């Protein structure tokens, strides 16, 4: 229960894979994924080799505590992973074949910019540190890298699942260590957010603008004002499904312009009224006619800029 | 501790049973449900015969540890079960009977479709993994299939627990497996939504329609837009129940169809005032007198469409 | 490490006790408590028994994997009990006296059809296995079923805590089974309600009547819908607080009919303003008139026939 | 391993002390709080007694496994304390030191009558059972008890730690128990509710007062049901907050007070509109002016007599 | 498996490193936040030196069972860190490496004066206890203190990640103690305040201000009261992201005094419209003109005051 001994002076090569059994959890506030796969790890220990012919057997079935095993861990984990062992295999010149069953809560950023049209891509980081006896080296066994059919991710649709091939080796406490890229490529089902939060924001801001067609001041401020309390708890709704960002989100962009659209309502409502009282209506009625056509204009160009702008 | 050798190249049938003895924790969001449970588990192991003359005893009982024993496993949990060995007899012919009490969360996907009037088909799927040794299959003791008379699933009906008896067999990552379904149908308790949700709902709707018998535009105002926010508090609240769907769902397609009549409605109240304006009341007047019909009749027959398309 | 062999062919009876040290985490929706007690069984195992006067010693003490334990596990709970053993004591006859404390997650259904005013017995089943040796059947000691004086369930008074003496026994998966009901008998402390939910609803329906006592339609159509809104927000309120009941609860039906209420009310004002509009004020005083008497005593008459119904 | 005997009849006398290293959590719907701590323990063991000169050492370490150590537990837990031995070291007259860091989530009513200005004595019961062989009475070690001058528990000001030295000796399931009351005196931090709820709550009831300055109905209507509904926000925000409680509490008492003022308020609104209509506005004048003067009046008696009746 | 024992009477070192892998949740209400580190020890036991020409070998490895390891634990962690070992490696001298690699949730206090433009110094206190044998004191190897360049901590800036290289020793419980500062420097990313909340905020103001322009008693009500209202749920939106505050906050100053604003602003609106109904309006009118300049005025003032007392 010490390194496999180099022949010559070689790294150890340990070939990895990942196999998601099961995807859930994805914390958008959180940007963090629980994940149920295999993990399965292989690699040459000499010691280990046999004669088939003498021993009568073509494989040999080890316990974990009977052999030496590579540390792999999960850089970017919460808490080390839930793991069980499934099977050791050792092949007769000495290849050995582990399998073990894990649980994890993945961290990984996301990026929010193009909310709710956003695409990711997960990672789970394996990682392994190599010893004063020997350097250690991570490799991928494409054949051994997949998902489950029936894997699913309640509001996202799976892509691919695939591994960056070659390790990112570098030092660390002055010691070598190899990292691997798995990649779980996801975009999000935008949907449900149609019918349940753009489309009634949409209804609410559009009946703010039936006060260009209204002289009674009374029933403008309580168009304008009621509405825009209604647009506060969609942003306020908005806002809890999500992380604070550095910058600044399509939807996010969305919802603080149609902000301005309600303050300038509320400036033409009361510019309306004011003349009116003044006993200037012929200047009133060119502002409310202008209102009816700027208005709508006005929200259609802002939202094409803001479109090109995120897409 | 190697699995039972095969008396000619057969692969090993465990024999399978769950009897469920508690159902809790259905949450919708997340889509899983937690179950507590009896695992039974059947396989001959002829290395393990004795005889009840010189042993004394007619059954042998053993520590899990003393012997081999399928590693069986759920594929749809979100952690490994929590087992407890309740007993592991053994018969003079080598007959084994395993028995386990288990506690898991299951991840199980649900139809929201027809929601708050919907049935589902939760699944609890069991695995195991060939050797190199020799193959294991699952098969299912139908008299050992079953649930506890007092298992409640709080604000469900369960119909049945039954299991297809033929077990799914696959190749994945190059060793077989034997997959069996234990299927537990569920039928929702549709009945609090109709006082709480479905009638409130309904009655602020209809408290709208009032403004159709009113010619005051400030009243009217008031009785539309405080009547929407008030339906916008309820969509609110029943999307906080739910996930997010890729498919509209049939409270989701009311609950949306709601909106477009508090918009239709703030146009009829809006164009009567403005008619009112111009001193054209006879036409204010017919598309008052038209909106007291048209709006409960389009009402009544969208929801019968919906209805429709939905059941 | 075999169960006690029997003197003639007599189960064995597992002497049982439950005395509570801590009752907290009483969660209406979820319908679990969490228990923190002391567990004591007592059985006598022969092979055990000692002389009194050649050992000395009047009680032996030992270890839990020293000696033979019955696996008792209890029926509802989440998982497996967390448990300490405090005291293994053998008598000179063989008597065993066990002692563990444990805590426990309790699945126990509640009945809420009249909350606030409702009182619960929740249930503690402990279960016990036969084995194939020999029938193991569970019993009472009286003596040791109690209570710390300190427990308390924040919200309830806790009445008492009585085991029903004559086990459950009965064939589960071909073998005997032994279960035992421990009763936990509470009542809630309905105090609060009523200056937090019942009283402030009330004035709210109150404040919605002063609209017989007024002509103007918009100050009607205001103060109608204010307090329909108000009423919503604690509907909601009472809702969060309570599972989906497939029966009608005594809150949940006052909450419903306050509706019917608002929604005459809002009939009522409608068809005042109506008539005034028609130059029929007369009509329209009568039903004014009328409404005062009839809204309070339909309300107090309607809400007799919901106590008498649900009490 | 075994009590050490009594050289006499004696009880066995553990001291103990306990050093606070971290306080947090305190849950006031839960009344709860979780600790982090030293426990020490001090005991007179014969049988580990030594020679300091042949042996050349002046104290002897041992594990935990190596000899006797009573079974000390906490009363008010959820769970079993998470416990790590730190040290255990004997002097040469078998005086064993005993110290362990443990984690516990504590159960302690608190009395939420004069909140937010209450002061609260949270509970730490140390306990101990005897066993057959002999009595084990507790004590406490002055010396040995204590907090780390860094403890912070958010939301609340530390006063003391302190412990009854006298141990409550009792019976429980036949054999006696010595428990000890280790008591942390803490205080509410009260400010952040003047400028967050006290303040905002005042503004609001000051602003319904307005309507007694105005013949305005549909103002006054608007006025007063608008700023009720406020109140009933800061209702609901309050009790989210707290536990339901038998009895009356503070804010509780001032929360259910404000709104008889709003209910009388819209008497006063209703009354001066039904006289003005009916053409007696003398009437109405003498008693919006005496409204203006009384409702401040009371409101501030009203006030004083609340905070007597608590404080 | 004793310490190390001293050559002369000096205290036994032990060199201290932390390296960053992961931070995560850091909770504001509780003052928490989550770690995944390595934690590297180095001390000398000649007990284990070796001679590196005839052993052949420049390192050994040992399993943590197999030599004396310092017991380290952290002062503000809410639970011990769970820890898995990475490598034990012993040098000819007899220098021990060992490396560790942990996750913990650390509690540490947080200033929220300048919320939300503020930076926190969060604390990790790494502690030794000496033993009876020697006295263990702490140190810090800087080439073993860091954090991995991917490190990110959601709504963050991470600064800086260093150790106070002098511990604090004292004494604690009869015996020295060795404590280590290890401090991560953070500052807030204040960006989505200013689209999400300050700015809603300001708008919702503004348009309260509108009133100034506006002689209708009735609308002016209406927009003065329901923007208030608006102003509470913004309230209740911040307060709920912040723990209680024995304090003023920068934020908590600004969201209190917008309040006075509201109140000041309703005071105007009714003396003007008494003075008005009383036909004074020339009183009125030099009142409201007053207030145009004088609110946003005294608002700007206020604020360049309050910014200048926190910053
Ligand atoms: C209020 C404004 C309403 C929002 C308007 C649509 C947003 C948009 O412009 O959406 C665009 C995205 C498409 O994104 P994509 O192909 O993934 O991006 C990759 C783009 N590159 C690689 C070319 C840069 O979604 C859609 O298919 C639009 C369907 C939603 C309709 C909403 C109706 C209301
Ligand atoms: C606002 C709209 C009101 C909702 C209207 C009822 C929806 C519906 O039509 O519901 C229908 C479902 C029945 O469902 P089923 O037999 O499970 O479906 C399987 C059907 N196949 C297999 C034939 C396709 O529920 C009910 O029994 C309706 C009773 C509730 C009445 C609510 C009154 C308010
Ligand atoms: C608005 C509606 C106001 C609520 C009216 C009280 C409901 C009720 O009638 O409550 C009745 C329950 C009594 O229950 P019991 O004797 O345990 O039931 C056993 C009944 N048998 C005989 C069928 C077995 O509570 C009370 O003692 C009411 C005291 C509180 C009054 C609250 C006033 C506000
Ligand atoms: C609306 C009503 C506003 C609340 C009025 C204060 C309540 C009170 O009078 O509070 C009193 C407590 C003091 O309590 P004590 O000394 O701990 O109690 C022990 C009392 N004995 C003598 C019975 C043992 O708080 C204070 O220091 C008051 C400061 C808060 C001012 C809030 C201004 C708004
Ligand atoms: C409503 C009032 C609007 C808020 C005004 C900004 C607050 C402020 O005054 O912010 C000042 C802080 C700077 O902080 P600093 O350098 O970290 O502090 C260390 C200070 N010393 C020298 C005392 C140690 O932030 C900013 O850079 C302001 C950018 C945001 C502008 C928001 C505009 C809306
Ligand atoms: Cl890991
Ligand atoms: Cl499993
Ligand atoms: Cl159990
Ligand atoms: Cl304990
Ligand atoms: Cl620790
Ligand atoms: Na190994
Ligand atoms: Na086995
Ligand atoms: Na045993
Ligand atoms: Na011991
Ligand atoms: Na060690
Ligand atoms: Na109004």
């Amino acid at each position: 229960v010490s390194p496999p001994p180099p022949i010559a002076d070689e790294p150890l090569t340990v070939n990895t894979g990942i196999y998601l059994i099961e995807c859930y959890s994805l914390d958008d506030k959180a940007e963090t994924f629980k994940v149920n796969a295999f993990l399965s790890l292989s690699w040459k220990d000499r010691r280990l080799a046999f004669d088939p012919v003498r021993s009568g057997v073509r494989v040999k079935t080890y316990e974990p505590e009977a052999i030496w095993i590579p540390e792999i861990r999960f850089v970017n984990v919460e808490n080390a992973r839930d793991a069980d062992v499934v099977d050791i295999s050792v092949s007769p010149d000495g290849t050995v074949q582990y399998l073990e069953r894990f649980s994890a809560r993945v961290l990984s950023p996301l990026d929010f910019r193009r909310y709710p049209f956003d695409s990711q891509t997960l990672h789970i980081y394996l990682i392994v540190r190599s010893v004063d006896t020997r350097n250690i080296v991570l490799a991928v066994d494409l054949e051994k890298v997949g998902k489950n059919d029936d894997v699913f991710l309640t509001g996202w649709d799976i892509e691919s699942f695939t591994a960056v091939v070659k390790p990112a080796n570098f030092a660390l406490e002055d010691r070598l260590e190899s990292k691997l890229d798995y990649q779980l490529r996801i975009s999000r089902q935008y949907f449900s957010y149609i019918p349940n939060i753009i489309l009634p924001m949409l209804f609410i801001l559009f009946i703010s603008w039936t006060a260009f067609w209204s002289t009674s001041y009374e029933a403008n401020v309580t168009l304008v004002v009621s509405t825009l309390i209604a647009h506060i708890a969609a942003n306020i709704l908005v806002e809890t499904n999500l992380p604070k960002t550095p910058y600044m989100t399509y939807t996010g962009a969305i919802i603080f312009m149609i902000y301005l659209f309600y303050f300038v309502a509320v400036i033409e409502v009361t510019v309306q009224h004011y003349l009116k009282v003044e006993s200037q209506p012929a200047r009133a009625a060119s502002i409310t006619r202008a209102s009816r056509i700027a208005f709508p204009v006005v929200f259609l160009l802002a939202n094409i800029i803001l479109a090109f702008l995120f897409f």
